[PDB]
């Protein structure tokens, strides 16, 4: 038994929500937030910039540190922080940006780090700014993570959609 209230149950370990992240974060403080990143981990807008903004940048200043020592992530890849006043850890999440060309079957590589974690509250990774179907990424979602997943969607129409059309 864990905190999340008010899923729905999409599959074994998979839950969707129409939430803000943020606020789900702030309420249920999870053991892990994922954000959605990219490789210089610049928190500018979308689900990064929302989060980072919540932490009153602590986050940002966090990540520049984390760049300085380590250089940038890959597409795909990840980095497990702090979660600061939303969680107790923040997964940083590298999924591919269609806007910028990345090949989008590392959207499968990007939702296998979810796998390293019991249970996270979580994006629909390369949706929303970084251009991808977020149809298509709630179907390698579910193909791809094994572990629990409650997944926030911000919009309420988009989340109609992505329960109506649902396989
Ligand atoms: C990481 C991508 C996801 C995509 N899912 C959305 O719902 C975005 C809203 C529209 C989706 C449909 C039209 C474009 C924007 N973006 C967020 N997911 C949860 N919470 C969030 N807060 N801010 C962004 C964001």
């Amino acid at each position: 038994v864990n905190s999340f209230s008010g899923y729905l149950k999409l599959t074994d370990n998979v839950y969707i929500k129409n939430a803000d992240i943020v606020e789900e974060a702030k309420k249920v403080k999870p053991t892990v937030v994922v954000n959605a990143a990219n490789v210089y981990l610049k928190h500018g807008g979308g689900v990064a910039g929302a989060l980072n903004k919540a932490t009153n940048n602590a986050m940002q200043v966090e990540s520049d540190d984390y760049i300085a020592t380590n250089g940038p992530l890959k597409v795909g890849g990840s980095c497990v922080l702090s979660g600061h006043n939303l969680a107790k850890h923040c997964l940083h999440v590298v999924g591919p940006n269609v806007n910028k060309g990345e090949d989008i079957q590392l959207l499968k590589s990007a939702y296998e780090n979810f796998n390293q974690h019991e249970v996270l509250l979580a994006p629909l990774l390369s949706a929303g700014i970084f251009g991808a179907d977020p149809i298509h990424s709630l179907r390698v979602c579910v193909d791809t993570v094994r572990t629990n997943v409650y997944l926030a969607v911000f919009d309420k129409n988009l989340y109609d959609k992505l329960v109506s059309s649902f396989l």
